[PDB]
């Protein structure tokens, strides 16, 4: 990002797993969450804090020390996740107590170096702040994420909210053939089993390797442009909680190879919100969310205003040409068998840094 001495993509990977643990106490079964994006709202958030408040967050995110190194490095990594192959839609938004006017010079940084923006709004009304904030979102998001505030979150305490709506935009690099796509159990556990829409791909080489320490297999399914999803399989149906005990090691980079393989991929929809403020203060985070707070960046004096929530939405799509991606029309010209019919993690790099981490242990 700044040069002088990459460690910001290092330092979103080692978050993720921490982020996925937390969200894994709350969310019962499928989810999907943005790290990575969650990460650079906060350090927005970050640059209008001060003393202790902002140090902490800066602690938190395994963050640089210089400003212009912070922000010059999430100037960086942002700028890139916009490619001709790909797309990552986010719709960042800190929205702040009428009463104190933003300055100018926050909404600029916002704009110029976070990918996202800052505005004041009114509170008082639930109602119309929660539909004025979600409209907007829905305008940044071509209407595909809707409801993101929930209007009962807001009170008359309410000061400042982080807004973090987004979803991703791929293509295959070797897409799925749809008339081989049929309905074929998948096993959400021993004993229970289901006939789900699963995609079929053979002979194909792909990064491939068998963690031993897991009891597991890692797949990375290539996306044009560079990006990937990689899936995590525990070699037994019911292995995912034992994964989830060493979340670690799942998301550490490993020798992967190319090895000819089969792959079996059901297609799959997660939709989740997440409350971050939830997540960040397991994590570290205490002082700007409460009394001791200092967010004098962003508006007012010191203890006027506080971080009241932190609210993440986000989807994913995996269907035979990619995620999120319309239907089109294609044809072409002993291997090691992927079979994905039990409950597996996910999660989506681009460029050595994950952008999407979450897991499927149920589909109908």
């Amino acid at each position: 990002g700044h040069m002088e001495d990459q460690e910001f993509p290092n330092a979103v990977n080692s978050f993720t797993p921490s982020v996925y643990k937390e969200v894994l106490k709350t969310e019962k079964a499928n989810f999907l969450v943005s790290p990575f994006s969650a990460a650079t709202l906060l350090a927005l958030a970050q640059s209008g804090c001060r003393g202790d408040t902002a140090e902490e967050i800066r602690q938190v995110l395994h963050f640089v020390g210089d400003r212009e190194k912070a922000e010059g490095a999430v100037k960086e990594v942002l700028s890139k996740l916009t490619n001709e192959e790909y797309t990552l839609h986010t719709a960042n938004k800190i929205y702040v107590k009428t009463n104190f006017s933003v300055r100018e010079e926050f909404q600029k940084i916002a704009v110029e170096v976070y990918g996202a923006q800052s505005e004041n709004v009114d509170f008082s009304e639930k109602n119309d702040a929660a539909k004025l904030m979600n409209a907007w979102v829905e305008e940044q998001t071509q209407h595909k994420i809707q409801n993101l505030v929930d209007p009962e979150i807001l009170n008359n305490l309410t000061r400042v909210v982080l807004i973090n709506a987004l979803y991703f935009n791929a293509k295959w690099l070797v897409p799925f053939p749809p008339f081989h796509t049929r309905k074929s159990d998948f096993h959400k556990s021993a004993k229970e089993v289901v006939q789900v829409d699963t995609m079929y791909l053979d002979e194909q080489y792909f990064n491939y390797y068998e963690c031993h320490h897991l009891d597991a297999k890692l797949l990375e399914l290539p996306f044009k442009g560079g990006a990937s999803l990689t899936i995590v399989l525990s070699n037994q149906i019911e292995g995912l909680v034992s994964l989830e005990s060493k979340i670690k090691r799942s998301f550490l980079p490993h020798n992967l190879t190319k090895q000819l393989v089969n792959v079996a991929l059901p297609k799959f929809k997660i939709e989740s919100t997440v409350d971050f403020k939830k997540v960040l203060k397991k994590l570290g985070v205490k002082k700007a969310f409460g009394d001791e707070a200092d967010l004098s960046g962003i508006a007012g004096e010191k203890g006027d205003l506080v971080i009241s929530n932190i609210v993440q939405k986000s989807f994913i799509d995996v269907s035979e040409e990619g995620v999120e991606a319309a239907a089109a029309t294609y044809i072409p010209v002993s291997p090691k068998q992927f079979i994905v019919d039990h409950p597996f993690i996910f999660y989506i790099k681009v460029k050595g840094m994950i952008l999407f981490a979450g897991r499927v242990t149920t589909l109908n």
